[PDB]
């Protein structure tokens, strides 16, 4: 509290927002040869700074001003402004600030406190969820058959869990998991079981039968993913009675099957470390909504955390960042030491408990682009002393695309896939093959060097040349790649790369037309970093737009294509992404994840048929109190 920044919007137009920057000394004494630091997630014009030097790199801002003096009691200010529409959130102001300063002749530094940014135009409208009845069932996805009678199970920790088939060990050890870890109610193995699984060959993978009679419960399915789904549909149909100790189901009979093969969530853990036990309990969370796929993005500008033995580095130093850190602090903690990665003993650990759900993990490594912590804890590889070129990544970083003609680029990303391909035994790995700024390697005497021996004239084709590398290696590792929206424009990779459109519906059914096998997850309305409300104070994002929780459900994939139309087969799926540029804890994320994942679950499961906002509410009230028990800090419809 001795150091005090406050933000204020001074105009809005068309495009451009003007910002007005006061800092005060409370202190009792004077600052000399100080700076102001600060994360802040926009590109601040640098010709529009007006009493100072701003440096700009990524979310992380330093401000030195003109004069070598602040006197104690006095306020330092200045102006600086931006491309955007008008800020409508708190979180668009500032998230810390800080000083460094010298006292006599020692360098020292401060915590600033950062006022909530005054906002000009923040929304006067409100997103409204209509009062709900609480549903008998209350079944997320809901399922695409399930029909009611009027008598109910009841049972107590003796009822006996029978199991006829080998393929559903897997799901059973789950249901007596979870049964004890969130009611602590504990069932056993018994041939003579009223719970009994049994196996079904004409069901197909994922399906199940689910049938409830007044003294058992038959399961049905044709695979140990389809038994999976009959326990995670089990989970929340059953109601515990506290006054005893015993469960209840109504009686109904479900048959259940996936909508979409691919229903994935993809977690963004470079931004922020997540811990091992964070990523588990996501994980587990994440097979009670039935989905079967978690996307591990483990690389990007501000992190790298996959162990890679061979280069200790990618880990020791871009694990961490840091003002005594090589590579800068990011978006928070700017004054102490910020990361973590996972070792490849814990990420074998996830694996298999990803595995005793039914989920595949598929781990993204990031290339050319969103490489800033792979070059900065390998110079010796990644980068070249020559190359002047300036450019500018959508992240403001000028220095963090890897370089297509150095032999160290190459060594680099094999050494990098062949541990990543050992180490998932999933068939899959995804190589970001995002979009490279414009004018990239434009001035590097190697690159101009391979452009003149591999003929090409525009220095993009060099994306290509590099990911066609990493497509065939994956290839002969055995893996099949994968990348976002933008790997499919010009030639780079090969028809097999599936892809990941974000962009739109039209451009991704488009994407199918070509070739390509895509996944779904588009920016408008599958990321759950977008704010869940209009309210300023709500947390969050919103560049795509806001998403509450209406706009989510509204999303009813291939609405329009008919149910004949052939290119439903190169649709592999829908994936819903956690980008976690502000999210740092376990709380916030619970907060923005839930309960929009429900809504994106029942995307990729439930058939538009059965899709239905009311009934959905009316499910996920009745749902609430299962989140509750299990301590998951999600945003409260009903307030």
């Amino acid at each position: 509290s001795e150091y005090r920044v406050d933000l204020v919007v001074l105009s809005e137009q068309k495009q451009n927002c003007r910002f007005g920057l006061t800092f005060h000394n409370l202190s009792d004494q004077d600052l000399n040869s100080w700076g102001l630091t600060f994360a802040f997630d926009r590109y601040i014009l640098p010709d529009s700074v007006s009493n100072g030097q701003l440096t700009q790199i990524g979310s992380f801002c330093t401000l030195k001003p003109e004069g070598i003096v602040l006197a104690a009691n006095h306020h330092y200010y200045c102006e600086f402004s931006i491309g955007s529409n008008p800020f409508r959130y708190y979180s668009d102001g500032f998230n810390e600030a800080m000083i460094d300063f010298v006292v006599d002749g020692q360098p020292q530094r401060a915590q600033v406190d950062v006022t909530p940014i005054v906002l000009a135009s923040p929304y006067r409208e409100r997103s409204d969820i209509p009062a709900s009845l609480t549903h008998a069932q209350p079944l997320l996805p809901k399922p695409n058959h399930i029909e009611v009678s009027d008598h109910s199970f009841t049972f107590d920790e003796q009822a006996g869990v029978a199991i006829y088939t080998d393929l559903a060990n897997s799901a059973k050890a789950w249901l007596l998991e979870e049964l004890q870890r969130i009611h602590q109610f504990t069932l056993s193995s018994s041939n003579s079981g009223k719970i009994i699984f049994k196996s079904n060959p004409t069901l197909d993978e994922g399906a199940y039968k689910l049938k409830v009679s007044e003294e058992s419960i038959k399961i049905e399915a044709g695979s140990s993913s389809g038994f999976t789904h009959a326990c995670a549909t089990l989970l929340q149909l059953l109601k515990r009675d506290e006054a005893t100790k015993t469960m209840e189901a109504v009686c109904c009979s479900i048959i259940d099957s996936p909508r979409f093969r691919y229903r994935g969530m993809m977690l963004d853990c470079a931004r922020h470390f997540h811990s091992v036990e964070q990523v588990k309990r996501l994980i587990n969370l994440l097979a009670h909504y039935k989905l079967n796929t978690f996307h591990w993005h483990l690389t990007d500008d501000e992190g790298w955390r996959v162990e890679i033995k061979s280069l200790p580095q990618l880990t020791e130093i871009g694990a961490w960042r840091g003002i005594d850190e090589t590579i800068e602090p990011q978006y928070t903690h700017l004054s102490q030491r910020y990361g973590g990665f996972y070792t490849q003993e814990e990420i074998r650990d996830v694996i298999a408990f990803a595995e005793q759900r039914g989920i595949t993990i598929i781990p993204e490594i990031d290339v050319p682009g969103h490489c800033r912590a792979a070059i900065k804890s390998l110079p010796h590889l990644l980068i070249e002393a020559e190359d002047t070129t300036e450019y500018r990544s959508i992240q403001h970083y000028n220095d963090n695309v890897i370089n297509p003609a150095l032999p160290g680029s190459y060594e680099f990303i094999d050494k990098v896939l062949e541990e990543i391909a050992a180490l998932f035994p999933a068939p899959y790995v995804h190589i970001g093959a995002a979009e490279v700024p414009n004018g990239v390697w434009s001035k590097s005497p190697a690159c101009q060097a391979l452009m003149e021996q591999l003929g090409y004239t525009d220095y993009k084709e060099l994306q290509g040349h590099f990911l066609r590398h990493a497509e065939d290696k994956l290839r002969k590792l055995g893996k099949r790649m994968l990348g976002w929206e933008e790997a499919q424009h010009g030639n780079k990779v090969s028809k097999d790369t599936v892809i990941y459109s974000w962009l739109s519906e039209e451009a991704a059914l488009n994407c199918a037309r070509q070739g390509f096998d895509v996944v779904l997850q588009p920016a408008q309305t599958t990321y759950l970093d977008m704010t869940q409300d209009y309210a300023p104070e709500e947390p969050g994002v919103d560049w795509a737009n806001p998403l509450p929780l209406e706009k989510a459900y509204n999303y009813e994939p291939l609405a329009e294509v008919p149910a004949d139309d052939p290119i439903r087969k190169r649709i592999w799926g829908i994936q819903t992404a956690l980008w976690c540029e502000i999210i740092n804890n376990p709380s916030r994320m619970d907060y923005m994840i839930f309960p929009r994942l429900t809504a994106m679950a029942e995307a990729c499961w439930t058939e538009k048929q059965h899709r239905d906002w009311t009934d959905y509410l009316s499910r996920l009230k009745g749902h609430l109190p299962l989140l509750d028990l299990q301590g998951v800090n999600y945003r409260k419809p009903w307030k």
